[PDB]
């Protein structure tokens, strides 16, 4: 009758699944942001020079 | 006497809670960073043009 | 014979460990990205002024 433990496992599994998905999305978005940062930095270095 | 399992559940629950909180904070900070990137890109596109 | 529960715990522990590691790496990378954003913004503010 100790199925309290299994219900909790099911809850943690579910939470963990959402976390995993969130993480993947945050990694993708950050990879893109970092590339934009890198590009911007390089554009700026140039503008600085042409002045 | 197999309460070893429940202690472990409690540990994972706790770990998961900190992860969730961390994720939320990282999402907020990234959303802000991305907007700054977007703004910067647009400012730069202009400077490039006015030169 | 209900060792099904322990195997699941072991799986969640393992998943959680990878998540934790991923999070740490994403936090580091974001901290760096944000600093680059901050720098870029300030470089740009200046260029805007010198024009």
């Amino acid at each position: 009758r100790d199925q309290e433990l299994e219900a909790r496992l099911v809850e943690l599994e579910t939470r963990l699944s959402f976390q995993e998905q969130a993480l993947t999305e945050l990694s993708e978005a950050l990879a893109d942001a970092r590339l934009t940062g890198a590009r911007n930095a390089e554009l700026i270095r140039h503008l600085l020079e042409d002045l």
